[PDB]
């Protein structure tokens, strides 16, 4: 309840008010001290302002010579602590700056800055309490004079703290997140890789999924830490964290290892996992959907140089053309079992005037001899006896064909998220993108194409509702023609969010910067990667050099768009305490 | 286990917190001085930081005037040490500042920088000791309230020092590297030619090919050093080095000058050099792919402003169709029959 | 993928070198580059790269993008930039290590009769 | 609690000046009749933001033409042909009869009636 | 290879006699090049030389270029700028030189003349 030390000056820095503080040798010898960053109340003039600190340095006070006195006691082998108490208290200073960040006036309003500058005998500085703190992170700036709306339901994301120092850790100071904040608006995510992103990244997606039960999730999972990402260590997946909420029939899995993933899941949530998992096949029978196997192969990797072939160009525009012909069908399918993808039994075609059986193997040689008995003379050289001739370019395609299925599960996806059907009641749809090798950039890419476009079918009637989690954002946001930006940009109109990470602000362009809304970043080493960040949000200038200097696991700096009045340092509640506070 | 001097100052230079501190005319006149570059022991509150000599500079204390007595006693002759022991001693004084890089707490965590400052009476700096040094090395990051990881078998890569300058050189503190460091991962070689690069790159090659034996290397030599010796030079290549460890059958060498390379060989590792090093050639067959041949075309100096012809450029994109016409195939094989490449015997064209 | 002189081919940034220093490790495949010339790599490949051996480098510019791309490396430049001692190395590996550690380096011989043992 | 343009025309009884185009008149036309009540149509016309492909060619030749061009722009001939020769086109009737079937391949529903030469 | 008026023909990166400066070492071939403006030699030659001999340049971008390539020329700047002195020369042989040093120039009577005994 008393002031910590003594204002002796005051002044304007440019566009912010600071003033200097001096603690005294009285009050440096009971410990009393000041931590960098920390926020501090000032008292001017019945006024309460909000500060914090930001250098500390030693200067001599009065008519001293501390540099002499000092070095004279250690020749001498004085102990200044215990036999020359007098000299001790002159040189015994130190001074500190304080900003001056603005008021908390009326019901919770911010006010920011000041045009008052306070006197040097009527500022006083006083350490804040809990209970001013947790007041103090509630402040949020409207317009004038207007009531408070509150409303939602908020949730603990973290606690105060100001570093690895002692003392400097607030366990009931928390900063209470209404999840409406993630609905809709995009989402960054920055730091040095094992800093504590995956944690913060579930620990979003339990509280969207507990407070918002119509919101489905778009997870493209690169790594594979999302469904179970016990992995060895002790850090549970959203399935897990699912069924200790007892959220059931929410999740759908997308993967080519259904053995394999089913096994894991048998083993950690046990016996009745299928009430909270679905796991689903992500092979596709290239019979069924001959258009999907073009496709892949026009959009090769093409060494180097980009020569896509004549053959594979016209197939690829007129192949929904000699469907209706059974005789141009019949090249299509040949050059796929000649290629050596596994028909189903059974399968049967029409070339010529005779049905054929590609699956028997007898079959299938009298129908090769047949295809060059015809192409004896100019036919029909070109189109479809092109892709027979040239069939090796569908080998590639034996990893992801499973004969049998009739699946299409880029359509199955579209329906869970978007489907007339499936209106609202919330959908977590999981791909495991590593099992789908080197398609997954095709089928990524086209999906969200096929997503985006049924969005904007839907405008007018309802929203998309769904948010879109993005890993190693800087390889699809880089492009300013790619549907990924396309979405980050014009997502917002059609309700669509997305949550976004990489390892570096300065491989983001700039413009997509401008336009995010909640920022959470962690420790970063390099000198551009702060600057960027400075460019995009002034705020972040006052914790620049802390991120540099300071490699923290599980420290970082959170700020939401646009009512926030300054950057909030918090120590990330793990996903653990999470799901046992929610149990309550 | 005393105090090196007297701190006298403390501030924060942007990201970091350094502090000034004074050597008195006792401690020079004994020898104790500070190396730039070394790590010291802070004491304060309590509390122990590690900090880094940065800077050293000579400023009067109290109303001295140091150049007019220096150069007074200079003048007339006057042996400052051994007739005027007052003067000498009222200016023999030195500034260091060092910077505070951070706190080890708990079982080896490490705490970066600091967000408290200390006041100046309190503080106190310490030589540290190989033990602690020791200690200090094996320190790292670690989330919180954790025990260390282990594991995997560390070797030997290196050793403290301060320099050339005598007692700098701490052979004792040994820094000790996880080979898995290097797999996967991206690693950089800076300096110029002629300090310790190619050493340093054998060291690591050897130590990834002892520890994980199912790492392949693809080495690019533009100097031929990695495999052999270098002339004027003892330090042995990979092919000695894998002789020595007794690793048999890995290396497969690619040139162009089998006979030289297996004579060398030969000199060096001796009869039984075979069962380490398989020379292979370097020549491509260019009537089986042309389109080698074609792209080589290609790709040429074009001196000056670039000069690629047009029946080059639709060769090069369009040399996989002409495959299935048996004319242009003809041609391409006329074109390099009529360059001077020798086919092998039998072939035949269309 | 053991590289010299990698000035000549990470500068590219439509070349294959680029694109496997950027995406290497998904695929598991390493990169070992070298060069006196750090100042013509760009800052992405830099700043992604996991650990540094640096010795004597007779060029400021070298040094100043070295402090840029890692901020412990900003109290070794005058020693880089001042000193051409043979052998004597500044090491840093990636991620948990507190600062930049100044080493003599063993010698292969060394290292050899270390392993036989 | 901030009112729009139409709502502020109403306040200040403006009649027949805003003409609202949409391709959603259905559910904008619920809006307006739920804001401004049984009289919004005279205050608020909503009209078609549609266009048929079949008289307007050109329309439809530039929309192709400016598309979206992931990574590197790769415009393709044939539509820089048509885009910069449609006009020239206009007047050889077979020529158009390609443009016109090229069209109803596509998917466009044509009116009843046409013919082509 | 003795080369006078270089600029010509170390300009073009695809010239034979920049090969031969960049790769003439690995097959025993030596250069002996001889300019007046080191501001006209690209940067890549000017790092890969190891012998220099700098005499009067008048020029800012040349002693500028010649620093940034070797730093420890730039003890000896400021004499190069303002002192016009004829058979003065720097003389900095690398990499192992530990300062440039500063030399009057036998000239080839007396060279001839203690040779012979």
């Amino acid at each position: 309840e008393s002031p910590i030390g003594v204002v002796v000056s005051s002044r304007r820095n440019g566009p912010w008010a600071e003033l200097t503080l001096v603690l005294t040798p009285q009050e440096l010898d009971q410990g009393k001290r000041l931590l960098l960053g920390e926020l501090v109340r000032v008292s001017s003039g019945g006024k309460d302002y909000v500060g914090m600190v930001l250098d500390g340095y030693y200067e001599p006070v009065g008519r001293s010579d501390p540099t002499y006195t000092l070095a004279l006691a250690h020749i001498n082998q004085v102990d200044l602590e215990k036999e020359d108490p007098w000299a001790r208290k002159e040189v015994n200073f130190y001074h500190h700056r304080i900003v001056l960040l603005g008021r908390v006036v009326q019901g919770g309003l911010f006010a920011p800055s000041t045009r008052l500058l306070p006197p040097v005998v009527e500022a006083r500085v006083y350490r804040m309490t809990e209970e001013e703190l947790q007041r103090l992170l509630a402040a949020e700036v409207r317009t004038s004079g207007s009531v408070k709306a509150e409303g939602k339901r908020r949730y603990a994301f973290g606690h105060l703290a100001y570093g690895l120092e002692e003392g400097g850790e607030y366990p009931e100071v928390v900063k209470e997140v209404d999840p409406a904040l993630f609905v809709g608006r995009r989402t960054a995510n920055f730091g040095k890789t094992g800093f504590g992103k995956s944690n913060e990244n579930k620990v979003i997606l339990t509280l969207l999924a507990h407070a918002f039960p119509r919101v489905g999730m778009l997870i493209l999972d690169q790594n594979a830490e999302y469904l179970l990402q016990t992995e060895a260590t002790t850090s549970p997946g959203l399935a897990q964290a699912f069924k200790a909420l007892g959220i059931r029939g929410r999740i759908r899995f997308y993967t080519a290892r259904e053995e394999a993933w089913a096994r894991r899941l048998k083993e950690h949530l046990g016996t009745e996992w299928r009430e909270y998992v679905e796991v689903l096949p992500l092979k596709v029978d290239f019979y069924h959907f001959p258009e999907l196997a073009v496709a892949l192969a026009y959009q090769r990797r093409r060494l180097q140089g980009a020569e896509p072939p004549q053959y594979l160009e016209n197939a690829f525009y007129n192949l929904e053309d000699w469907k209706h012909i059974p005789d141009r069908m019949a090249y299509v399918y040949g050059a796929l079992r000649k290629a050596g993808l596994t028909p189903r039994k059974g399968l049967k075609i029409k070339y010529k005037n005779e049905n054929y059986d590609i699956s028997e193997e007898k079959s299938w040689g009298n129908l090769q001899e047949a295809m060059e008995n015809n192409s004896q003379r100019g036919d029909n050289k070109g189109g479809a006896r092109e892709l027979y001739s040239r069939a090796k370019v569908f080998s590639f395609l034996r990893a992801f064909h499973a004969p049998g299925k009739e699946a299409n599960f880029l359509e199955t996806i579209k329906e869970d998220l978007l489907g007339e059907k499936t209106e609202g009641e919330g959908k977590v749809v999981i791909l495991d993108l590593p099992s789908l090798g080197e398609a997954a950039d095709f089928f990524t890419l086209r999906l969200m194409d096929l997503l985006f476009d049924r969005a904007v079918e839907l405008y007018g009637k309802r929203q998309a509702n769904f948010l879109v989690v993005l890993e190693e954002a800087h390889n699809f946001l880089e492009d300013k023609a790619g549907i990924f930006y396309r979405v980050a940009k014009e997502g917002r109109k059609y309700g669509i969010g997305m949550l976004y990470s990489t390892q570096s602000p300065a491989s983001i362009p700039m413009e997509i910067l401008s336009q995010t809304e909640n920022f959470l970043v962690k420790h970063l080493s390099s000198e551009e990667d702060v600057k960027v960040l400075k460019r995009a949000k002034a705020p972040f200038a006052f914790v620049a050099d802390f991120l540099l200097s300071e490699p923290i696991i599980g420290y970082s700096y959170v700020y939401f768009e646009p009512y926030q009045p300054f950057v909030v340092p918090l120590r990330v509640k793990l996903l653990e305490h999470v799901l046992k506070s929610l149990d309550s």
